[PDB]
This record gives C-alpha cells, structure tokens and sequence, in this order.
C-alpha cells in the first residue's frame, strides 16, 4: 500500500492478496491444528517445544487477523470467519489439555500463551461486530457459533485461573 497503489515481491496486487490472505490463514489454521495435547508425566522439553509452536501459531492468529482491518472485499472476512471458527475450535480441542498438563511448572509460558491469545480474541470480537453492523446474509450466519464458542473458551480461561 506504501510503494504501489506491485510490490518489493511480485505477483501482490489488490486482487490477488484476496487469494493470498485465504491461503495464509488457510496454512496458519492448518498449523496451529498440528499442535497434539500429550499427557502429565510427558517430558519438559516436548512440553516447552509444542507450546512454543502453540505460542507462535497464536501470534501468526494476531497478525494474520490484524491485516483484516486494512482490506474490504467481504468475500475476505467471510473466509476469516469460516477458517478463524476452526481456528477457536483447534484451540479449544488441542490447547486447554496442555494447559491443564504444563501448568504448575510453565507458569509464565502458559501466561504468556493466554495473553497473546486474548488479543486475538478481542480482534474476532471486533470483526464478529464489524460483521454484525454491516447486515450480511452470508457474515451473519457464522457469527453466533463464534460468539458462544468465545463464552466456551473465556469461561474455560476462568476455569483454569482458578
């Protein structure tokens, strides 16, 4: 957007990174469903290396949500909320199982993994309402599965706070 309204890597146009930002959150929510939850007594290096890939899948979630806010295109955010559900989904089926597992030693890990992932929730809030103002047939279907999926996870972090 700052060099040509084309850019230091070719083939990224205004109609083309449609297609380029599908396939990003498309691979990203491929990645971040690898991550499998092991068990207690699983070792501490296996433990630090899977909730790294866990750290960095929710960071790739930040910035591949964060570059919503720039780009219209509705066929874009009907994709984010179709892929970002499974995302949440991923979150909920693979990540809370290894925070319940690596808990009373990776304090700061797991905090800092919930941290990053609450921004990323206040983003899919922000882009549930940016749905919800615009009166979309196709966004608005979509939309109430993320909302309780968001109380099922919030409510699943005040669990796990206790």
């Amino acid at each position: 957007l700052i060099n040509s309204p084309s850019s230091t890597f070719p083939t990224l146009t205004r109609h083309t990174f449609v297609v380029f930002f599908r396939v990003m959150m498309a691979e990203l929510e491929k990645t971040v469903k690898k991550i499998e939850p092991g068990t207690a007594a699983d070792s501490q290096q296996i433990h630090e290396e899977k909730l790294l890939y866990w750290n960095m899948a929710v960071r790739d979630f930040s910035i591949l949500i964060n570059l919503i806010k720039v780009f219209d295109s509705h066929p874009v955010l009907h994709v984010c909320l179709k892929y970002g559900r499974l995302f949440v989904e991923a979150f909920l089926k693979q990540c809370m199982p290894l925070l319940d597992f690596s808990f009373r030693k990776h304090r700061e890990d797991v905090l800092s993994l919930l941290e990053t992932f609450q921004l990323d929730t206040r983003l899919l809030h922000h882009l549930c309402g940016h749905s919800k103002i615009h009166q979309d047939t196709r966004l608005t279907q979509h939309v109430p599965l993320l909302k309780k999926t968001l109380e099922l996870l919030v409510c699943r972090v005040k669990a796990m706070l206790t």
